[PDB]
C-alpha cells in the first residue's frame, strides 16, 4: 500500500502515489506523468463520475476488464490501476495508467509507412477479434504512434463506421473493424476522408458510390423490410474500379482494400486473413502474430445494482497484478 499526494488539476482533485510525478494535463480527464519505478511516462486516466449510474458503473467495470485483458504490443495495455479508497466503502474513484503515447494517427506518407502502419492495426485486431472482442470504433484518433511508428491500438465518428452498423443490423461480426481499417488505409494513401457525410443517410450514399449499391444476393440476407425498402429505393449505382479511385498506388494495396470494403460483411477479409495478403509480405510473421487467451464476456448479459458493478469493479483493481519488466 503505497503513499498518495493530493493536487488540483483542471479544477479537479487528483490523488496518486507518489511513485507517479510531474503530472501534466492533456469519460474522464488525462493527465501526462512521469513513473519512478519504470522509469518511464506513463498516461494516467481519472475517470470521471465512474460510478454516477448503472450504466457508468458497468461501463467502468467493462473498461478495466478489457484493459486488463490486452496483452500484445498493438493494443493499449494497463500498466497500473489504483484508487486512494482503503476500502470498498470508500471506493468512488478509479485511475488508469498506460504507456504514453507519442500522438495519434490523425495528425500524421509512403506505402511502405501505410504497410507498416496498417500491418500492426491487423495484427492488433487479430487478437483482439481472437477473443471475442470488438473494437467498434476504429479511427485515426484511436491510434497511437509513436516516433518509432509503433503502433498501438485504443478505446466525425461516422466517417469510419461499417455500413451495417450505420443501418443497426443486430447480429454484425469482427469485420465491422476491418471496414474502418479500409476506410483508414485508404485515407492514409490519399491524404484524404474517403466517406465524408454530413449525416448517416449522406455516409451511405457516398459509401454506395463506390462500392454499388447492392446485388440480390445480398438483399436476400436483409431481416428488416423498412431497410430493404430503403436499399432498394436508392438509384442503381455502379460498383467503381478501385484501381482508378485510387490511381497510382501499389496495385496489391488495391486489391487488399477491394478485399476489406465489401459491402457484404459475410464476405469481407479477416483480419488474419488480411496479414496474409501480399501487400504485407515484408512484415507478415505467421509464428509472431499470437492470439489473445479466452475473455469472459459473459457480464454483459446481466443486469445488476450500481453498487454491485462498483462492487466487481474494486474486485478487479484489488486483484490487479502488474505486467512483467
Ligand atoms: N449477412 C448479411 C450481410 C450484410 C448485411 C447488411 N449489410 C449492411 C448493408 C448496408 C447497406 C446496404 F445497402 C446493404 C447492406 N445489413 C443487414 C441489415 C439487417 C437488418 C437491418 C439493416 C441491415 N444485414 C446483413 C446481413
Amino acid at each position: 500500500r503505497p503513499t498518495f499526494y493530493r493536487q488540483e488539476l483542471n479544477k479537479t482533485i487528483w490523488e496518486v502515489p507518489e511513485r507517479y510525478q510531474n503530472l501534466s494535463p492533456v469519460y474522464g480527464s488525462v493527465c501526462a506523468a512521469f513513473d519512478t519505478k519504470t522509469g518511464l511516462r506513463v498516461a494516467v486516466k481519472k475517470l470521471s463520475r465512474p460510478f454516477q449510474s448503472i450504466i457508468h458503473a458497468k461501463r467502468t467495470y467493462r473498461e478495466l476488464r478489457l484493459l486488463k485483458h490486452m496483452k500484445h504490443e498493438n493494443v493499449i495495455g494497463l500498466l497500473d490501476v489504483f484508487t486512494p479508497a482503503r476500502s470498498l466503502e470508500e471506493f468512488n474513484d478509479v485511475y488508469l495508467v498506460t504507456h504514453l503515447m507519442g500522438a495519434d494517427l490523425n495528425n500524421i506518407l509512403t506505402d511502405d509507412h501505410v504497410q507498416f502502419l496498417i500491418y500492426q492495426i491487423l495484427r492488433g485486431l487479430k487478437y483482439i477479434h481472437s477473443a471475442d472482442i470488438i473494437h467498434r470504433d476504429l479511427k485515426p484518433s484511436n491510434l497511437a504512434v509513436n516516433e518509432d511508428c509503433e503502433l498501438k491500438i485504443l478505446d466525425a465518428t461516422r466517417w469510419y463506421r461499417a455500413p451495417e452498423i450505420m443501418l443497426n443490423w443486430m447480429h454484425y461480426n469482427q469485420t465491422v473493424d476491418i471496414w474502418s481499417v479500409g476506410c483508414i488505409m485508404a485515407e492514409l494513401l490519399t491524404g484524404r476522408t474517403l466517406f465524408p457525410g454530413t449525416d448517416h443517410i449522406d455516409q451511405l450514399k457516398l459509401i454506395l458510390r463506390l462500392v454499388g449499391t447492392p446485388g440480390a444476393e445480398l438483399l436476400k440476407k436483409i431481416s428488416s423490410e423498412s431497410a430493404r425498402n430503403y436499399i432498394q429505393s436508392l438509384t442503381q449505382m455502379p460498383k467503381m474500379n478501385f484501381a482508378n479511385v485510387f490511381i497510382g498506388a501499389n496495385p496489391l494495396a488495391v486489391d487488399l482494400l477491394e478485399k476489406m470494403l465489401v459491402l457484404d460483411s459475410d464476405k469481407r477479409i479477416t483480419a488474419a486473413q488480411a496479414l496474409a495478403h501480399a501487400y504485407f509480405a515484408q512484415y507478415h510473421d505467421p509464428d509472431d502474430e499470437p492470439v489473445a487467451d479466452p475473455y469472459d464476456q459473459s457480464f454483459e448479459s446481466r443486469d445488476l445494482l450500481i453498487d454491485e458493478w462498483k462492487s466487481l469493479t474494486y474486485d478487479e483493481v484489488i486483484s490487479f497484478v502488474p505486467p512483467p519488466l
